[PDB]
């Protein structure tokens, strides 16, 4: 299909300072009508309706939400919240853009929660031990990844099956999947992890309920130019592969952010906007979506770096890449 660029930065905060980049749409970007964040091209959900989780306080405890994990939580509370939060946010039921849910507590794949997502592993592990004090660790840990994927399927199935029945005419997906893990410490090459590949051919019952594929290619200061090419090189090329595997080869855009994801106050440079760019058409992409954070226009300065970068830098190579 048409290689699509879309604009998913909420610039509508800039809207105060007589800022309304109408110049994106000249680039050939698509933007949604009178720059609303959510509006008819695109809409992403921050951690939409009562996802069961375990919320950090900031101070070292927890909070459970809706039973903390999965396997203890209550699919009619989440679905009702998920509806409600969906209407107040963007009520359009005949939307159809992309709808992104963004949810990144925890993933559906007990191994794959690391870092701030692995208290979820910990929490299904103390609740089978609290339950079978005789067992061994072994019985234990295969039996709370057991409760723990069963659940977080059925959470993340029913949610967009709901987001599907309510908004028909869109195409949804959750951010971020297919998951590759490349460029890391160790597997610092383009090549997505094997084990994640192996789970990604195993997921096709949360693929085939969607109508995009979401990747998200962030690059980061700490990597080479080079490697930030092979990040993104990695991360198409697996969301492709999965794509092509499935029944209706979903389409594939990248997330992409104009700042570093390690250095947010320093854009990415031509090249690397320029590079990636082509990783991302070269790969089999079929298009972008530009990311952005509140953070990223909640200032006069900002927003005005923000629309220089874009007619400067960024939309040039937008259209080029779309127009060349």
């Amino acid at each position: 299909r048409v290689f699509n660029i879309y604009w998913n930065v909420p610039t509508f905060m800039c809207h105060q300072y007589d800022l309304y980049f109408d110049e994106v749409t000249n680039f050939n970007i698509k933007r949604n009508s009178k720059d609303d964040f959510q509006g008819d091209k695109i809409a992403i959900f921050y951690d939409p309706g009562e996802f069961p989780a375990l919320l950090s306080l900031k101070d070292g405890k927890y909070k459970k939400r809706n039973g903390g994990v999965p396997q203890e939580g209550n699919i009619t509370i989440h679905l009702q919240k998920f509806i409600e939060n969906l209407d107040k946010i963007y009520p359009n039921r005949n939307f159809s853009g992309i709808g992104v849910i963004d949810f990144e507590r925890w993933r559906p794949i007990f191994r794959q929660n690391w870092g701030n997502m692995k208290i979820h592993k910990n929490f299904s592990i103390d609740l089978v031990r609290n339950e079978h004090p005789t067992w061994n660790k072994k019985m234990i840990e295969l039996e709370a990844s057991k409760r723990f994927e069963k659940y977080a399927r059925f959470f993340m199935e029913e949610t967009l099956k709901l987001a599907k029945k309510t908004r028909k005419q869109a195409d949804w997906g959750y951010y971020g999947y297919p998951y590759c893990f490349n460029m890391s410490p160790n597997n610092l090459v383009p090549e997505c992890d094997v084990t994640a590949m192996h789970e990604n051919d195993k997921m096709s019952w949360l693929f085939n309920n969607q109508n995009v594929l979401l990747p998200s290619v962030y690059v980061r200061q700490e990597l080479t130019p080079d490697q930030r090419i092979g990040l993104v090189q990695g991360r198409v090329k697996e969301a492709v592969r999965i794509s092509n595997n499935l029944k209706h080869s979903p389409k594939v855009l990248s997330y992409w952010w104009y700042v570093y994801q390690d250095e947010t106050n320093t854009f990415l440079t031509e090249t690397d906007v320029k590079k990636t760019f082509q990783e991302i058409v070269i790969n089999g992409g079929d298009g972008i979506i530009i990311w952005g954070s509140s953070s990223d226009v909640n200032s006069l300065s900002k927003c005005k770096r923000l629309q220089d970068y874009l007619l400067t830098v960024l939309g040039p190579i937008a259209i080029n890449v779309t127009e060349a």
